């Protein structure tokens, strides 16, 4: 399903297997060597090679002469289903037809590379589960892989592991008989599907991997310190993961709703959009925001966008219809002279209108990193109605990358917090930045993970990628970069330092 994303080629080795093993038409994706949030498409079209740039600083991927997407699989998916829409400099359409599939396992969850039979047994032993499975090289004999699976009864015999030596043979690979697979995925997926069974009837069903990333956030600095040396890696069998979550986004996708959309193909999941409820009856459609509710899985959170002009009214109409009594800007409403998001919030002192509902701006301070912003929201005609919603805007975030150290974030996150948890009923906290899942996705994930250690202290279990990946289920793209990946890493290990500290 992401088989066309290469983590380990070069450009030159792209070019050739574009021109030996595929046809006009056919493309890989892969990243820059040296330059992270750089990848390239590599496209063939009549008999040559293209490479088109896609950058990434935090917000979105950038396609030259393309567009802006989530996800490269997000891009991939849009651009197959759509033809003449991807042009060159010179106006001509380069089609994306034919994924050209990568067989290196390394960002497969399940493949461990080095690793003896010994390791992985007691790995499979005290982590693992029925069903829990891994693929590693053999050592015994060089060139071949084993699997090995936990199957049993959830240390008193009723569990074992078995080991599946996997022969590779012309560059494909076997299990000792039957089909030969042109990778280990192939293999893995094909027994995944199809179990062996063993001669006295275990069925050998590879349920999940091995668990790797779950860690004791007391821990955290031995893991961060081996990642630093990797946090590459890490994120990358990551976002191999985001194959799966190409939901649906019929709402946004809707005519009607085109030009509610910052960036139209960065659009809200329907499964999690906020619904906008009592709108006017003789606007059509009044039901639409670019918004996600965002669930951990007691706070939870609505991921949106920058307000657009048109937008600013469906934004009051939100944080009215949902209660929410903080709001978090994560953007200046001005970076490299490209409007981020409108000014939806009055003057000091000031009271403005957006459509039935009334804003008042009490009062602002300004911190170092911030501004608050105390706001009075009410529906106009009921005065019974008013409450306060307090803005965090946040306003030294680097206009590319991360912060060089997470304090002001992780200060500026737990006063957040208190606003929140002191007000009685309060709705999800809004967090926005311009398209609303990179900044968006990391301050939300950066909150989530230290709540955790909030109710449970230091001695808990924190999984960083799996809680990405849930959030990412729950709107687009959440957490962009691998810069924010290792800058989520650096604030739980300096939360849980100030904590240690104390
Ligand atoms: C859910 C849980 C874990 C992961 C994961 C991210 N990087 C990894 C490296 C090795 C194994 N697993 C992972 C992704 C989704």
């Amino acid at each position: 399903s992401r088989r066309w994303f290469h983590p380990n080629i070069t450009g030159v080795e792209a070019e050739n297997l574009l021109l030996t093993r595929g046809v006009d038409g056919s493309f890989l994706a892969r990243p820059s060597k040296s330059n992270p949030g750089d990848f390239t498409l590599s496209v063939r079209r009549n008999g040559a090679v293209t490479h088109i740039k896609i950058q990434n600083t935090g917000d979105y991927y950038d396609l030259y002469g393309g567009e802006k997407f989530a996800t490269l699989a997000e891009l991939v998916q849009y651009y197959m289903e759509h033809h003449g829409q991807l042009k060159e400099k010179n106006g001509d359409v380069i089609e994306l037809k034919y994924p050209l599939n990568c067989a290196d396992p390394t960002s497969e969850r399940w493949f461990h590379g080095h690793l003896s039979g010994k390791e992985a047994e007691k790995l499979l032993t005290e982590k693992g589960k029925h069903g829990s499975f891994l693929v590693r090289e053999s050592q015994s004999h060089p060139g071949d892989f084993v699997l090995s699976v936990r199957t049993g009864d959830d240390n008193d015999g009723k569990s074992k592991v078995t080991h599946v030596m996997i022969r590779c043979q012309e560059l494909k690979y076997d299990v000792g008989g039957g089909e030969r697979f042109d990778s280990l995925t192939d293999l893995v997926e094909h027994y995944k599907k199809n179990p062996m069974v063993e001669t006295l009837g275990t069925v050998l069903q590879l349920k999940q991997p091995l668990n790797t990333t779950r860690i004791n956030a007391a821990e955290i600095e031995s893991r961060v310190r081996e990642l630093s040396k990797g946090f590459w890696e890490e994120f990358e069998t990551l976002q191999q993961q985001e194959c799966k979550l190409l939901y649906s986004r019929k709402e946004g996708q809707r005519q009607e709703n085109k030009n509610k959309n910052r960036y139209k193909n960065i659009l809200p999941f329907d499964h999690t959009r906020v619904v906008l409820h009592d709108g006017d009856p003789n606007e059509p459609v009044s039901d639409y925001i670019n918004a996600n509710i965002i669930m951990p899985e007691k706070k939870s959170y609505i991921a949106t966008q920058g307000c657009l002009q048109n937008t600013v009214n469906d934004f009051w109409r939100m944080v009215f219809q949902e209660n929410s009594r903080v709001i978090v800007m994560t953007t200046k409403e001005v970076e490299r002279g490209k409007s981020k998001c409108v000014k939806y919030w009055p003057d000091e002192y000031a009271l403005k209108e957006y459509g039935v509902m009334r804003v008042r701006n009490v009062k602002e301070s300004a911190a170092h990193d911030y501004t608050l912003r105390e706001l009075k929201l009410s529906k106009v005609g009921q005065g019974n109605t008013e409450r306060t919603v307090w803005q965090y805007h946040f306003r030294t975030w680097p206009d590319h990358g991360v912060p060089s150290d997470p304090g002001g974030v992780l200060d500026f996150l737990e006063e957040v917090h208190h606003k929140q948890e002191s007000i009685m009923d309060a709705g999800p906290v809004v967090v926005h930045c311009s398209a609303g899942i990179g900044r968006t996705g990391t301050f939300i994930v950066i909150d989530i993970l230290i709540d955790i250690i909030r109710e449970k202290g230091v001695d808990c279990d924190i999984d960083v990628p799996k809680t990405i990946q849930m959030v990412r289920s729950q709107r687009s793209g959440m957490v962009q970069t691998e810069a924010q990946y290792r800058f989520i890493y650096m604030a739980v290990q300096h939360y849980i330092e100030t904590l240690q500290r104390r």
